[PDB]
């Protein structure tokens, strides 16, 4: 019905034209609680940022957060059945740079994911995971540091889509029939009480996302490119992604074959040095990065195993309590943190910010406030190396001071 | 055509009635080469195993080993195009236990994996594999003796079932149309050059291998089993999954609430120990095994996550050269490393021979072996703890003598 969102009368809205972002002193920014955690969560992101942007700027910029709503607030603002209304989505596209919370996602039934209709609904196409150690994070491997990778996790397909029916439904025996009688399907084990899923992966949505992870590692003068799939089993989708990944850096990049290939290497147009492009299939990938980490760099892969890599890596420099993410359109962008709403900690002001105000760090730099995103990365190693951390590190370490979410937000701010 | 295995003369054949195995003095015992480094590991597991059997029966226990063909080596005895013969299945089944090097599967084409067409064939659907910390093993993790777990991996169905269709195809273009004009289906993103494949998960599936690893649990006096699976967003075939597996520790072991759920605790009918049954959403759990390894023992997942969660977990104890595991059904077991060909390093006497070698100690306990296998466990302890070891344990170490694959399989020997 009528709008419950209110505009800030002192901000004024980001624009974009020729694909770079143009950004007033006084943008305005929406932002979404989160359901569990959020509630701890966001409002710590909101001082540490406003601090950072006050310390930079001195006044002369700040933030005008424009609250809108989805998930279970949305319910209690909207009405019974309101989780996402079309005007968050509207005002994320017209606002051009948001950021949210954590949504909760129900299992085995229940609404599908709210995380997944704002990706697909806004076709944020990129999910940007950073992930890198910060001096002093306790962590369970002995070389933490040598962590420094860049995820770029396809975010509008794969078994992602949320294509899929129940076990024993009219629509799973009307699929099962089709692919057994139509298609001459044999291999489906146990066609009864039987649920089914799709898996869609396309040369386009494989084109755009690898496009963007070497756009980035030229823009970062960064080393590699790994194409992470299991294309052995899933010839057709994982197999697929792998090949049109290659071609794309060929064909658009100019990648050459290194000693004969398979790898290629790109010439970074701007410090000369040789990209290169290779592939990893993805259960040997997750040793990979705990037993060769340094070999890695920026890792472009599918939706589901963006999410895998995602809290593996993360678990790597003190898990994800210190991971940020962005999910990246074309028109607009929405920052988040990797981990979820922890329903069992929600309210208890125990989790860890860091990321997602490392991710509002990721939104500020997004936004060409770097003096203020570095603020932010200083606040937060100064905090750590001070030992004056959240439950998920003193857990880690010895002689660590415990902090709440909120007075390790205030430990942030007091390291600027 | 005419047969080219050769029945050795010395040995007979294991038998099966009431479930359980006739294990004469003298069994003949079926093997795959394997493709790759099979050439490197597999003659040094021959020794090893035979070496134990010696020492632990003094010449009155004996294994006749039988050469039996599938992969590369097939085409050469069998001719072009002969990857796997009928007879090896045939083989595996009438001599009930088996042992097989790895065999390579070709990315983006070529011929469907000759592993999962063994498991498949043969109905082998557990794929078990034991994840424990040999003492002296060098491990990135600063404590990776906490990391004591089993896995049984649904080895039937799931995305692995290799149905799919190519970008393009008139079967793609077929059944595409089918999801979006028959079935209402509009999240595809990029319907055009999109490959598709299919996950079938079903209730019998789930149940026999949640049933195996919940006996297993019984049988060990193990402390958990928890239930892997991404079922919020895969709600019908992984959260379904998750619901079968609990409803079968209710229904079949007496399963009952742990402080109102959603947990179970199942009483040991054995020990009187009460086991949990839990459950953790999938990319979470890759943070958990690192960050919380000892509040996780017996792991229950589907083909792909537990083929994921094999490697990640076996990385925390020094990586796939120390990863055994065994195919199961009903009527045979084909015991296997996690580990695959290697190709990179074929031929080099290099890579460790430990992982098929603790695969033949699974195999060995299997058949009632236990002395024998006991002396595998041994020599491998003793070995690793000599600091005599192959480049992948030789590289994290300091002050280790780098060992040939064949050198270490000596070792071994030596230390029993
Ligand atoms: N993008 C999103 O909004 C998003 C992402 C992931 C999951 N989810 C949703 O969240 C719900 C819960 O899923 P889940 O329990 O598997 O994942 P989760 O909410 O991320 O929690 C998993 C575990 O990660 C650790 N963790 C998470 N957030 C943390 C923080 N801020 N600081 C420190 N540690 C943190 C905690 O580990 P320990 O308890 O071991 O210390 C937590 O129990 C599900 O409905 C899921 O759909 C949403
Ligand atoms: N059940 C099976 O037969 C099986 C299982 C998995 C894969 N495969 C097949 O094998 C082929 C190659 O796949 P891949 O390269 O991704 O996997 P891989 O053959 O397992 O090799 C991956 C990496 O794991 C390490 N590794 C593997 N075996 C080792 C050993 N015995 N000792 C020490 N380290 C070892 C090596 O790591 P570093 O080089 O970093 O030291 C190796 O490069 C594919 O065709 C795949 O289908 C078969
Ligand atoms: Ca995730
Ligand atoms: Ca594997």
């Amino acid at each position: 019905m009528e709008s419950k969102v209110v505009v800030p009368a002192q901000g004024k809205k980001i624009t974009l034209q020729n694909g770079k972002l143009n950004v007033p002193e006084n943008p305005i920014i929406p932002y979404i609680e989160g359901d569990g955690i959020g509630v701890d969560v966001t409002p710590a992101m909101l001082k540490v940022v406003d601090a950072a942007v006050e310390k930079a700027y001195k006044g002369e910029r700040k933030i005008s957060w424009m609250e809108i709503y989805t998930g279970e607030k949305s319910t209690q603002v909207y009405g019974q059945d309101v989780w996402l209304p079309a005007e968050t989505l509207d005002l994320i596209r017209e606002y051009r740079v948001a950021i949210k919370g954590p949504l909760t996602t129900p299992v085995g039934g229940g609404i599908r994911s709210l995380n997944v209709a704002l990706r697909q609904e806004l076709d944020l196409y990129i999910c940007l995971r950073p992930v890198r150690y910060y001096q002093g994070t306790p962590s369970p491997v002995k070389h933490p540091e040598l962590t420094d990778m860049v995820i770029f996790r396809e975010n509008s397909e794969d078994i992602y889509a949320g294509i899929e029916w129940k076990a024993d439904s009219a629509d799973a025996e009307k699929v099962i029939k089709f692919l057994r009688e139509e298609m001459g399907v044999k291999k489906i084990r146990f066609p009864e009480h039987c649920g089914i899923g799709i898996k869609p992966c396309s040369e386009e949505g494989t084109k755009r996302l690898v496009r963007a992870a070497i756009e980035y590692a030229i823009a970062n003068d960064r080393d590699s490119v790994t194409l992470v799939h299991k294309g052995n089993i899933m010839k057709f989708t994982e197999g697929a992604f792998k090949d049109w990944g290659y071609q794309l850096a060929r064909e658009e990049f100019g990648g050459e074959l290194i000693d004969g290939g398979p790898w290629l290497k790109v010439k970074n147009p701007n410090t000369g040095k040789e990209i290169v492009i290779k592939d990893v299939i993805a259960d040997a990938f997750l040793q990979q990065i705990l037993l060769r980490p340094a070999e890695y760099d920026v890792i472009a892969c599918m939706n589901l195993n963006g999410d895998y890599i995602s809290d593996a890596l993360a678990a790597q420099v003190g898990g994800i309590g210190i991971a940020p993410g962005a999910n990246i359109g074309d028109e607009c962008a929405l920052f988040e943190a990797t981990h979820g709403t922890a329903p069992k900690y929600a309210g208890q002001d125990k989790v860890n910010p860091g990321s997602i105000i490392l991710s509002a760090e990721m939104m500020l730099r997004h936004m060409g406030w770097t003096e203020a995103a570095d603020l932010i990365v200083k606040g937060m190693e100064g905090a750590i190396n001070a030992k004056t951390v959240t439950y998920d590190f003193e857990r880690l370490m010895d002689g660590a001071k415990l902090l709440k979410c909120s007075e390790f937000g205030d430990a942030i701010i007091e390291n600027m």
